[PDB]
């Protein structure tokens, strides 16, 4: 159980910014749209 | 009192990381600036 | 021994916050382009 609890949220942030990361990639291909219609 | 103190620090690093994550999306929202400035 | 654990987390969190940024400079290829 509570350390190994905080070691689960933290890799669990580490979800939420590998979603950023989901998030940048999916602007980049976006850009790459953009780049298409020019 | 001291774990419950630990368990203070590391919910107050979690405080940093969702500043950071702030950051990340306030970055993401000026590359859609970028994109505005076409 | 602990403010260890924090920092080793943030070896991990600030690792991929690295990634981040390095596809940050990714995304500025287009908008380098453009």
């Amino acid at each position: 159980x509570t350390w190994e609890x905080w070691d689960x949220a933290i890799a669990e942030y580490a979800x939420r910014i590998e979603x950023l990361i989901x998030a940048a990639q999916e602007q980049q291909e976006k850009n790459e749209x953009a780049l298409x219609e020019l």
